[PDB]
């Protein structure tokens, strides 16, 4: 199967289907198990002290809306980021919205914050909260990304919002700083709407109590990134997600549609976000989990960014072109190359190039 994909069927689905299409059905096929289905121990990581039978998960942006959980984890994927979700239903831009970069293996995307809100997400993974709550324990967590409505004055109390109606049922909450498709996206200001969710974090039974993580952009300045760490430090958020799509256009991307509007991603971001993830972890002195994410697609692009400082990996850009069949890949390799380089395990190469 991995040869077949990427060599033909997915080549060929490209020609047929947009890609907005690609994803809709790509979403629909998942819902329904249409896959096939051990992890080596050595590719479990326990993070917070608590266990990812695999370190491989599917960022946020491909089930946007919980409709597909159960297929990811049938995928392969170790966890499981839903959204962004808005507390609002919002359509978000017109159409078309993502754009293919096959001679870069990137896409740009920007799809708007398109969600069905809350409400419905909330209905949706209570329909499976019990399962979920067993998958868990099997160390297969489930993350929601929270976002926030277009019209909205107050972002914190989106944010709020969403703690309070999806926190129960999530292993960890996702704050992004940074989309790059909603319009405004200093320290003091940070410091204030990470306050205020985690106080409404905090005020949520402990069954019920997740993980509180910030996810960043590719494109932050020094300074931007100095203060991060410290509001993080200061007030104990969990982890950062490192990184988002990039508003950037590196020199000598080839496709035809490089100079479309959203975030890129895939392999023109790899290295920024593994340098990234190098800048975090540093400035947070390892003592904060990091989820690395932007153009992994094998074994080696994964290592990278877990001897960067990365306890997990996401990947989303590299199913776009491969397919489901790089889910197994990544890992197969990735446990080839701990074995090659003497690492125990996943744990053992957790920011390794900075000599731990
Ligand atoms: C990632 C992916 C997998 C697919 O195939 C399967 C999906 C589930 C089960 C079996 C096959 C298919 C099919 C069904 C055409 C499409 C995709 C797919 C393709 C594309 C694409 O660019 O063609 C895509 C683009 C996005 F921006 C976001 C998600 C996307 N997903
Ligand atoms: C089509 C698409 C939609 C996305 N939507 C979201 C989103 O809703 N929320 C979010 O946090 N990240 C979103 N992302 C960003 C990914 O989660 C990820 O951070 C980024 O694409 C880099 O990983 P990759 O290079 O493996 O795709 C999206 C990415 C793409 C390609
Ligand atoms: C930081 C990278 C993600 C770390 C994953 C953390 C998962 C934690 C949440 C689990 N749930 C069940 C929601 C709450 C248990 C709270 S506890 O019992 O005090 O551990
Ligand atoms: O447009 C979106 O919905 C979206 C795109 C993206 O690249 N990142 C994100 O956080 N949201």
């Amino acid at each position: 199967d991995e040869r077949f994909y990427a060599e033909h069927l997915m080549p060929t689905l490209q020609g047929l289907l947009d890609p907005e299409s690609a994803h809709r059905l790509a979403v629909r096929f998942t819902s329904l198990g249409l896959l096939p289905r051990q992890d080596s121990d050595m590719l479990e990581v326990r993070v917070l002290g608590h266990k990812f039978r695999n370190p491989v998960g599917i960022a946020a942006g491909f089930d946007k809306h919980g409709e597909a959980v159960d297929g990811l984890y049938k995928m392969g994927f170790g966890f499981v980021e839903i959204g962004s979700v808005t507390p609002k239903p919002q359509e978000g831009n017109p159409r078309p919205r993502v754009f293919r970069l096959p001679e870069d293996q990137a896409v740009i995307n920007r799809y708007g914050f398109n969600s069905h809100g809350l409400s419905v997400v909330e209905h949706r993974l209570r329909a499976r909260q019990q399962k979920q709550a067993k998958l868990t324990e099997d160390g297969l967590p489930l993350g929601v990304n929270l976002g926030k409505n277009k019209t909205s004055v107050d972002a914190a109390e989106d944010y709020a919002e969403g703690v309070r109606v999806l926190g129960p049922l999530a292993d960890y909450l996702v704050v992004n700083v940074s989309s790059p498709n909603t319009a405004g996206l200093g320290k003091a200001e940070l410091r204030r709407l990470l306050t205020k969710v985690l106080q409404e974090r905090d005020g949520l039974r402990r069954v019920h109590r997740p993980a509180v993580l910030v996810k960043i952009a590719p494109d932050l300045t020094s300074q931007d990134k100095e203060d991060i760490a410290s509001v993080v430090k200061e007030l104990g958020i969990d982890g950062l997600i490192v990184t988002n799509t990039t508003v950037s256009r590196p020199a000598g991307l080839q496709g035809a549609l490089r100079s479309e509007t959203g975030g890129l991603s895939g392999k023109p971001l790899r290295d920024l976000s593994t340098q990234t993830i190098r800048e975090m972890y540093a400035l947070t002195q390892g003592r904060v989990p990091i989820i690395g994410v932007g153009g992994v697609s094998s074994g080696q692009d994964a290592l990278e960014k877990i001897r960067a400082g990365a306890s997990l990996v996401q990947l989303y850009t590299a199913l776009t072109f491969w397919g489901p069949p790089v889910v197994g890949k990544v890992k197969r390799e990735l446990e080839a190359l701990l074995k090659e380089q003497g690492f125990g395990g996943v744990t053992d190469a957790i920011g390794a190039d900075h000599r731990r």
